[PDB]
């Protein structure tokens, strides 16, 4: 047995803390720190809770680990940007895996994996493809924002990189911040982009070419001498530039006491929807730049399978377009394309180096904690709420969804990555022309313009989608076929695009069974599946998380383990 615990997250200026445990090339456990701490983005912390979960899940201690792997070359970052790496491996381990939580007789071997290699490994080794072109499009690794590489024979070989100051990831975040959506919410910008019109996709900054892009706006070697990434420098250049060329200045954040909430709340001075043309233009710029990069690495490596990772790899809209490009035959993008994935990627790189073969992710991201009926019942008993244990939970949930009710669904192992995939989901009718507004406005109290996406049986996706492939992660858009382009108004855009999850019976028997039951009711084993949370918290993880969220949102029912809780509608 090779047992490799991969980590991301550090107490200093870090985000997306996570931990992943590989046992014999298989993912035994994987969690994001935020889901456990309830603090979004897992900022400024070693993945203490995630790693503790991984070990508990696998019945291991640190002494059982062959290696600890970290998904950045942190010593290099310290030496380059901070004047030196002051920690011995043991001191680094004490910080990554504090001894009060992680008792140990001795130190496991500690590996620092170069950040983009970790990203790349998170795609390649888990894709189930033996070779392909690697495109890493990121905020920034230690120094580069882009890496082009060749994956083959179990090896990843870098062909080229692009320096941090030219980051497409930072660019997009800066635009997202500029619009008031926030640099921490690039996914919103992508959603907003669909509502805008693109004027000039260069934004008077990019020049596009067949291999990617240039950004003459910024010295490619520019560097923040007072930090260890170029975010601040790129932020300043982009904000100054955008204000010059775009009709609207930055959308400012407003902090005011709201007597209705009894607290100071953060709002935006302007409606971000006003910036929709900026959003559309940014999205078009990003796509175009990335098309060039992808074409380039595919041509250079002579592959037709594309692996994408890095934070920009979460741009599902861009991914769908990459997928239809004449230069691409197959694509794999892991659900953890962002920095949360570099724990797993670092683990894989190390495990591979130690001679293990890495198994394919296989159409599931359900690697987080799960809870037994007794554990769920314990959380239920805390609330004093009445509940039922349906003889056929999946059937009853199907009928609730069919009738236009919104159902919390907390089952099995929590998914990893930012998408709910039927382990921690809010479910609703894909067929309802009012469900979208209901969930945006009534349920999650958020922006009317946010899109929703469908889960569907893999066994019907051939008929529903124009492409007969697995879409296990909702990380890639595609188009529905004519026969379904009007049946599914809550989850299919005007232009027939959608960002689906396909579900196999093996990946998730209960969800699969539920979708099946729903199919007998509404014709199509397809439902709306959105994240189980709202805007203020990470996706719920524990049964207590689910009950808490259930109780503060006008959700109709909660299916948590074998139990069904419905809204206390008695007066
Ligand atoms: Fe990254
Ligand atoms: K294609
Ligand atoms: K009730």
């Amino acid at each position: 047995h090779m047992r490799v615990l991969g980590l991301n997250g550090w107490p200093r200026d870090f985000h997306d803390a996570s931990a992943a445990l590989l046992v014999d090339g298989r993912i035994a456990a994987f969690a994001e720190e935020e889901r456990l701490t309830r603090k979004k983005h897992g900022y400024n912390t070693a993945p203490v809770q995630a790693a503790a979960f991984c070990l508990a899940q696998a019945g291991l201690t640190v002494d059982d680990l062959d290696a600890v792997a970290f998904g950045w070359d942190l010593p290099a970052m310290y030496r380059e940007r901070l004047g030196g790496w002051p920690h011995s491996d043991s001191e680094a381990l004490d910080i990554l895996l504090p001894r009060d939580v992680f008792p140990r007789r001795t130190d496991p071997p500690l590996h620092f994996v170069q950040h983009h290699l970790a990203h790349a490994a998170s795609a390649y080794y888990f894709s189930g493809e033996d070779r392909g072109a690697v495109l890493i499009v990121d905020g920034q690794g230690e120094e580069e924002c882009v890496t082009l590489a060749h994956a083959e024979g179990g090896k990843i070989t870098v062909l080229d990189t692009v320096p941090g100051a030219w980051s497409l990831g930072f660019f997009y975040e800066h635009v997202s911040e500029y619009t008031g959506l926030g640099g921490d919410n690039p996914g919103k910008l992508m959603g907003l982009a669909a509502h805008g019109t693109t004027v000039d996709e260069t934004l008077s900054a990019f020049a596009f070419d067949s291999d990617g892009y240039r950004l003459n706006l910024i010295d490619p070697q520019a560097r923040d001498p007072e930090d260890w990434d170029e975010y601040s420098v790129t932020e300043r250049a982009w904000f100054a530039h955008l204000e010059r060329i775009y009709r609207l200045p930055p959308n400012e954040f407003v902090r005011r006491y709201d007597p209705a909430k009894g607290r100071v709340v953060r709002d935006t001075r302007r409606d971000p929807y006003e910036y929709r043309d900026l959003a559309a233009t940014a999205q078009a710029a990003l796509e175009r730049a990335v098309f060039g990069l992808a074409d380039s690495v595919l041509a250079r490596t002579g592959e037709r399978t594309l692996f994408v990772a890095g934070g920009v790899g979460l741009n599902a809209t861009m991914n769908g377009k990459l997928l239809t490009r004449s230069t691409v035959d197959k694509m794999f993008v892991p659900p953890v394309a962002s920095d949360i994935g570099v724990s797993l990627g670092a683990a894989a790189a190390v495990a591979v180096e130690l001679g293990d073969r890495i198994a394919p992710m296989g159409d599931t991201a359900a690697w987080g904690p799960e809870f037994s009926p007794d554990q769920v019942r314990a959380a239920l008993d805390r609330t004093g709420l009445a509940y039922r244990e349906p003889a056929n939970l999946e059937r009853e949930v199907a009928a609730l969804i069919a009738s236009g009710k919104v159902v919390g669904w907390a089952q099995g192992r929590g998914e990893v990555g930012p998408r709910a995939l039927g382990q921690r989901s809010l479910l609703g009718s894909a067929h309802s022309p009012t469900m979208r507004d209901h969930i945006n406005l009534r349920v999650k109290d958020r922006e009317w313009w946010r899109p929703f996406a469908p889960s569907m049986l893999r066994s019907v996706s051939d008929q529903v989608l124009e492409v007969d492939a697995d879409f296990p992660y909702m990380i890639m858009t595609t188009k529905v076929r004519a026969a379904y382009a009007e049946r599914l108004p809550s989850v299919v855009h005007e232009d027939w695009s959608t960002r689906p999850q396909t579900v196999t019976e093996a990946s998730n028997p209960r969800y699969h069974r539920m979708l099946t039951e729903l199919g007998d009711l509404v014709g199509d084993p397809v439902c709306l599946n959105t994240s189980f949370n709202d805007r203020g918290e990470p996706i719920v993880s524990s049964p207590a998380d689910a009950l808490l969220t259930f109780s503060r949102l006008p959700i109709d029912a909660l299916a948590v383990g074998p139990y069904l809780v419905t809204k206390d509608l008695r007066h």
